[PDB]
């Protein structure tokens, strides 16, 4: 067993290859037409989904660099995003690529509101995308909602030239904590990596892990080791709730568990308004260790 | 006028962008799913569609890896090329990341004669591929010869973690041929096609300005004479242009832009592959290449 073949555990689950296929669509787009894309699919997003607000925390660490973009003028603030989009080495560049993903998501979710008010530089009125643009536009539109919102993440993220992060927040208080149930699978390590993210105990999360094991988060390559885990856990992963359903157990190589879970996810960002279906694949050492999970993002509810 | 702005003129052009689409996707494959899809891909391509063999440079240059991988038991022959589909950190990966993309397919070509004929561990015998492998399949199948070669190219070159094949000497001057291109009769143009159809690549790159920039199909620009320069010698030999037709415009600061589509053929396949190509050049008032993007077109209805 290595990380890499791992990779290839329940080859019958159907991912949302969708998603990375638009990102790569999105990613050959003109900067200004990539900004308008996504200003028009947030504009209809937002008739029926609304956006949490951005942590404090966060808002303070992206203050400064808030502050300079509005101080701007217009064809200079237009600029600067333009940069950002095209990941042009600028130092406003830098400081964006040093950013967790939340603060990138704010720090934009900030700017969306400012154009709106007309305090920052708007779209151009009437503008029309390129005909590639519309193209992708079109084809977000038609996603289901989990991989609409994944495929907005995935290109904000995408931006600036490349650690900040928010601050960690305590574990839930023990005796609030909820614990799941899963159809078919009464695994202690599965049911203890549930319950630990879903109370953001990290400490106690990476102790199911192998020293070499890996966790691969949906369209991305492996994180590899407890240290790049738990700082995965720690930047990225708070304040989710996973709500899984069903599972499937079965033996691997080596004395080895493979497990698949089927379910659904909530981020922070959307609550229970966007249900991400997720299926996660868990493949555990003889003493019940991952040595490596994935986490996917299914192609259809007809995947659960 | 920034080389970031100048890559939204023509904005109209439908660019094949189901190419990169594919290769994401594609990228998500397990890596023993990424050589069996291509495996097959090939293998079917190859019923009707003959690539032309590596040249002798390209093949000494990857000669000593080629025979490394010979030489592994089987078990450390799909391991070697699990590696670089995995882009993992090894001393092979190493080696082909610095090697130009001709150089790269030419090993892949070599290692296909070899799976063929049972000297290096082929894919196992009956394999199937996942369900998200087996769809990409189905869509690389679906596109049209020139769409499926990019796909399979940009694949090769993306594997593994300065080398380079010989530049050639530019074409005899009383053997040229020129192109003709209908609407289009500007002189900067003209001598691109001209220049690089005899890979003349020292005249070619004088025509850019010297922070000019060319963005090849799905890449980023590639700015500044020194890279662009380097980018002819080490990926731009023995292409053929077969520019048709072109429009002219005016563009900001007393600059011009002109498109041009026809198609491209690349010595991997001759004649046989007919690429649907725009070009989209931005010059300077002199008639400089300030910009110039090569397009890979969605369909021949482009
Ligand atoms: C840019 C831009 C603009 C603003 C765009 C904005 C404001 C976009 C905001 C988008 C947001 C807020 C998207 C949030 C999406 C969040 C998602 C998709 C979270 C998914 C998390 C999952 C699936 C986690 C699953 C996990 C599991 C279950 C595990 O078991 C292990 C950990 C982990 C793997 C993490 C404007 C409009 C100005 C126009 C100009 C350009
Ligand atoms: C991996 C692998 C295998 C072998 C795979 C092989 C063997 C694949 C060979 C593929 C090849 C040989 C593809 C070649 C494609 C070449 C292309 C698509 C060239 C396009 C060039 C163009 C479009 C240039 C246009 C340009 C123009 C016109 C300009 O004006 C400026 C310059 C430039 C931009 C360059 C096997 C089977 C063992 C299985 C295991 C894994």
């Amino acid at each position: 067993f290595t990380i890499d073949s791992a990779r290839g555990i329940f080859p019958n689950t159907l991912a949302a290859d969708v998603v990375p296929a638009t990102i790569a669509r999105f990613s050959q787009l003109n900067a200004e037409d990539q900004l308008a894309l996504i200003w028009f699919a947030y504009l209809e997003m937002g008739k029926t989904l609304t956006i949490a607000a951005p942590g404090a925390a966060s808002m303070q660490l992206a203050e400064n660099a808030l502050k300079e973009i509005q101080a701007m003028g217009p064809l200079q603030q237009t600029q600067a995003m333009c940069d950002l989009a095209n990941r042009a080495d600028t130092p406003l560049c830098r400081t964006y690529a040093s950013w967790s993903p939340n603060i990138k998501l704010g720090f934009w979710y900030r700017l969306g509101e400012l154009m709106e008010q007309g305090f920052v530089a708007p779209i151009p009125a009437g503008y029309q995308l390129s005909a590639n643009a519309n193209a992708v536009l079109a084809t977000i539109q038609g996603l289901e909602s989990g991989q609409q919102i994944t495929v907005l993440r995935n290109a904000v993220v995408d931006m600036g030239f490349t650690r900040i992060a928010e601050p960690v927040v305590p574990p839930q208080d023990t005796a609030s904590r909820t614990k799941v149930s899963i159809e078919g699978v009464t695994n202690a390590t599965v049911l203890n990596y549930m319950d630990n993210l879903n109370a953001n105990d990290f400490d106690t999360l990476i102790e199911l892990f192998t020293s070499d094991g890996a966790l691969q988060p949906p369209f991305q390559r492996p994180i590899v080791g407890k240290e790049n885990v738990l700082r995965f856990f720690r930047e990225e992963c708070q304040n989710l709730k996973l709500i899984p359903e069903r599972g499937v157990t079965e033996p691997a190589e080596d004395g080895f568990t493979q497990i698949k879970v089927t379910g659904k996810v909530q981020t922070p960002w959307f609550g229970g308004n966007v249900g991400m279906n997720i299926a996660w694949r868990f493949l555990l050492n003889p003493e019940g260790k991952i040595f490596f999970v994935a986490i996917d993002l299914l192609a259809s509810p007809k995947e659960l």
